[PDB]
């Protein structure tokens, strides 16, 4: 049986305040530019619309010098770390920002045609951009957090997939990783393997994969390291909507439907699918730039912070202006104008800040206390007296061994604690 | 006269926990897939606008382990089981999907007299799709809700109806059932019997019957089985005017007009019906994943299940994402576009997650509790010392007699009940 | 000098409950149709933009059936029945709808024209609909409500009227019937004799009279029986921007503008009128289906209902949502598309649902008492020992003097009303 | 360790009201028009998106006359003002104010082409008009605020960027001076420098820098004199989605899309941006014409304000209508039209307001708190016994030396001090 930290993780009164320095990143939104082909290095896919994972590194409470080493007993007990305050801060201004595809499968405006419209041609692709929906989200926990997405099915003997038909479904779990895309308002699924036109959705999220957090999940998680905070703020609206070119896969009944003469004789295109769209972003409904206390978790863990580590799942998309740059290919650069003389490009820029307020805590090594920790989490004794099940995964990794102080006064969640505390 | 539960249902203090696993399904957003055309297996009618009516299952208390079986004397008392707390649990994202109809009987655009079309024919029918009405509601009950709908009445045979003429409009009460399409912003009525044409509304309603719940009838009903709970939250606009195609049958008083010359020697099409339109779909207010306890209900009956079963009618359209996919006819997947080499799907998912928090109740069985009992419903002794009045309805059954736990400590649901309680 | 009924009405502590069945009612929502013409029987004009007025009829105190008839001393007091609880039920699920008119006068766009537009020939008349402003009210009193609105008056003996000049503009005050219209946004009046086209407004009011609540009366009435309880939430904006056609009757003068040539010599139409539009409609900003308790009412009069009546004036246009019923000619149904053989109906339905809480209340005839209610009222001592000042006037007559019930526990608003007296 | 000033800085009872008198300004909001041209004296460029940063200048609490000096020992102490309220008041009314480009560098319209568009010729800029994202800022401190921005990077010396290649990105903070642009929903960048077209954006920023108060910085600043009150309130959203004329820098992986034929063989611009737009400006949103009070602030500089100075950082785009004036050419007026005849010139008026509340403060000069002074800044000691840091930046000056006054009662904000204390 699973039990609430706070009956075994004794806390003192013991308080640090960590900080990341200034987290900041630039590049292409829409897709990585490869090294060398034109100017040096590589100019990595930065996106409003990708989940950002911050691995916090922690220093080990045991090896490090403490204000006073008798706070606890290193013969008898352990020391943690445990979460108390946290302020993720965000940089730029408030900015939409647009996605596009130069070959976007559009084939007709079906909000209010004028009329009919083009027949089943070929290669009516239009360049098409659209702003997406708006998503924030921040996800606390000792691990990473889960998300969940739609891919292909398996590919069982019984019934082989007469190649042309439509697949089955299987709904993933799966870790979210640092770049991993967010649902943009096009559902979450592995466009990849799922739209062989690679023409439905967007440059950026055309062979990527949308992920959605398994809120539901993580939730039933029997331990609750997965999330012990979560914030979510969500909005959007459909904006123009559409038809898909292509041949009907599921053909329309006949019994729904007044047979006709001519074009109408035969049913067109039946798979609609609207344009996402966030509405008015505005700062009264922000979610950062704020602190939050963790006051008591909706988990079993209560902010404990495992393995000295900590790991903060982030979305902002009311931060998404892209800047465009241009230059010339003339050096005096000219007096008469010409499109073809200038070079357009494309850059995102992302900056983040966080702050934390850490308490020191301590854990009776008891008996039982010890087979328990041993049944959560072998590998917490193990460190206690190697590999890490997660250096497959892409992280944002954060130091912060060198970053602790013992006065919060000196920082702003610093001082804003000791208010709230009173 | 009708008593409150309260009276002769004595609660006691033993809570279970029970839950589903995870309630999930795929299918078309339209109409169900035929099967063996293409592939083994039927795709089953998946829409976001169709009411999930859940069968919840629960074990007898009699027939029941205790944790003490001196919880009541088997010798003049039964045990029910009384709802005190619900959690109904959405998985996918938030999300706008479309609804279309090939051949929309679709006049021209009354709005603002824009400008002319291009058609040679005389069918004017065009491909129009449209986001239907937002609504989200939860009913719950020992018993299943009651729906009313619009339907044509019954044909006298002292005055016949000849045929093209309008028919009488009768207002049809009846049992919701798991698949029943929602008030989409066309109106509760049965559009495959009140319209010939087939071409009036959007496919998934085409041929249907769309149900609103009759609240009315529910809150009058003498004992109050039907709902001891009811959240809704709906909200809609008019996007687009229209005309309809058609003579028309009623004929417009000659006195509310002046007549004119050529076209407008005489009065055009003056049925005009609107496109729904649910605005910005916002998570800030959404209805579920959000625990309700049930402190006082509505009606005389306080959340008691007898006949140890439950409904849950729920409706969200605020998860309506219908994703798009689309297979190759070649298998080496050809360098060159042509969207006749593209078979185009469309699916909907629909993910719940149902929790619940049931309370331990003893009825002292008295001569006049018995006689009352009688009265209520004679079922309810019978089964304490067989046919089902509901085995003719199609219901989402969710068995939870194995699902029952004594700590809430383990689950969600439970920590928060306990943090409520105090 | 008028006084607060609460010195001369004293209150009791028995309350009844009563409610209406379910009031009903269809029709055509912009002209009635004469009966015969295709089928037996009228069709009413029902529509949700006209003001719902309905008559209810209470028992008489004196000669009804008490509890205990040694409530009061019938040789030196009377009974009067005072409002104390009141819910207002709709049934229909929220909806918009459109009202048009196939000749509607609109020149041309003048929001933003692509450029010029058509000459002012003679016939340009265009089919339009358009949505009307969102309107919610509620008034309760033991007299009808008094509307407003604009209507030409009469040519006095001294000036006259020249055929075709502007008439002058006199306010109307006048009774609210059940059916009569509200403001759809195009002002108040009377369009079938301020307005001889017949082409500047909708079908439905387009030969009516709109009328709007003379509130600036209604609580400057000396004694306040026309409203103690008054709701309202109206709300709208400007959809399209239009002009007029004809000659103008106010020509505008020469030193407000610059004269040019050709069609730009002389200016042209600058009588405009937006289309009006009410925005989301939300059951967030809903009226009804909630109940209200008059504790302290705004005029003198405290929900006192003289001559056992009380009239309840609603409007709720957030119901609007008209049914599209089309049969066809052909008794096989052809399958075969031709709108020809395909009859289109229009019809509204509005639904409604009564409830009250009624309080027994005693009045002590005494001198100074009786002359008092004399000059308020002298039918009033009559009653207690025949004509009524409104049996020319068109109600929806809801008798509830078989509805009275002593046993609030027994229906819905009876128990919210026990709750909310503790 | 940075001390909080309330730790050495004793505040007395003594409270000074002063305000400016009515700063007002005038001028073009795109550009400013050279001198002589056509008329004596230069038309400064006057914007609603520009920062106001107002240097005020106190009065020497030493060198003044008290109401009592014998508030302090001028030998061993010495006097600071400290700041307790501020009022910016705002003149003109509301509005809404577009600015433009006439050669803007939009290719096509890529929200819902009607299909494919124009040839990538050479001149395809249209003259098009965009009204801005609505920020309200409003910075106190007795430093200038910091503002960041992004510029061309500093060339390598070991990798010349190849004419046309993107330049690296730097972020460079900066003062924040008057007339400094702000990020109108373009972003943040000098646009002088990354824009060789001078036709990415509208006139009012075509080459300028547009600047963004770094908040992180200047709360992460040790002493915090730089804000010590900090009002933001920004919103906008997505009007118009648009393509950028010219060649693609950064080339589209052929990995992302099918190729065809014609026009859609190779890929076309993928460089969108949405044209910004902050929506309704209402005055229930206003941050101005309020009074505010300075309580306790959120950095370690608790209102001091040091060398007797302080900086106001405002910005209000809520009021940016343009005045348009024209004159004619010809001196009689002409009485036929002819739009040559007329000259259009655009103006903008710029109204404020300054109110304060200032309190007597003292500083007993002992050893430590001298020496701390000293490291905090030597300046402050000196002037209490030249050059000065700012002389090089442009500012609004306004003296309040002659200002002061003791009786708060006389003035508005010093009667609403009165009341807030008590």
């Amino acid at each position: 049986a699973v039990v609430n930290t706070d009956d075994y993780v004794t806390r003192t009164s013991i308080f640090y305040h960590a900080g990341s320095s200034r987290l900041l990143t630039v590049g292409d939104p829409y897709f990585r530019v490869p090294a060398g082909g034109g100017n040096k290095q590589d100019i990595p896919k930065v996106s409003a619309y990708q989940y950002r994972v911050f691995r916090v590194q922690l220093p080990d409470p045991n090896k490090f010098g403490l204000p006073d080493t008798s706070i606890y007993n290193p013969e008898t007990q352990r020391l943690v770390w445990a979460c108390a305050g946290v302020e993720i801060g965000r940089g730029q201004p408030l900015g939409v920002g647009l996605s596009g595809h130069p070959f976007y499968n559009k084939l007709d405006d079906t909000e209010s045609s004028h009329a009919a419209t083009s027949n089943v041609s070929e290669d009516v692709r239009d360049n098409v951009s659209v702003d997406y929906k708006q998503t924030q989200l921040c996800i606390l926990g000792c691990a990473p957090a889960i998300g969940e997405h739609w891919a292909k099915g398996t590919a069982s003997k019984s019934r082989p997939l007469s190649q042309g038909d439509c697949p089955p479904l299987e709904l993933k779990n799966t870790v979210l990783e640092d770049g991993d895309m967010v649902d943009t308002g096009y559902g979450a699924m592995d466009f990849s393997t799922l739209q062989d036109t690679k023409c439905e959705v967007p440059l950026d999220i055309c062979q990527s994969i949308c992920k959605y957090p398994d809120y539901l999940q993580m939730s039933a998680d029997p331990y609750g390291d997965s999330m012990f905070f979560c914030l979510r703020r969500e909005q959007l609206f459909a904006r123009h909507f559409w038809n898909r070119a292509g041949t009907m896969g599921d053909t329309v009944p006949q019994s729904l439907y007044i047979k006709g003469t001519g074009m109408r004789a035969s049913p067109g295109s039946c798979v609609y699918s609207p344009s996402p769209s966030g509405s008015i972003v505005t700062s009264d409904s922000q979610l950062f730039n704020k602190p939050y206390w963790l006051h008591k978790a909706q988990g079993h863990n209560n902010g404990v912070c495992w393995h000295n580590q900590l790991f903060v799942t982030v979305v902002d998309t009311t931060r998404s202006t892209n800047l465009t740059i241009c230059a010339s290919t003339q050096s005096p650069v000219p007096g008469q104008y010409d499109a073809t003389k200038f070079k357009q490009y494309s850059r995102h820029v992302e900056e983040y800040d966080l702050q934390f307020i850490f308490q020191l805590c301590t854990i009776t090594l008891t008996a039982d206390v010890m087979s328990y920790i041993q049944s959560m989490n072998s590998s917490i004794l193990e460190d206690w007296n190697n590999k890490d099940p997660y250096d497959k995964l892409k992280f944002w990794n954060v130091d912060l061994k060198e970053k602790f102080s013992l006065d919060l006064d000196q920082y702003p969640l610093g001082r804003k604690f000791l208010v709230q505390a009173g």
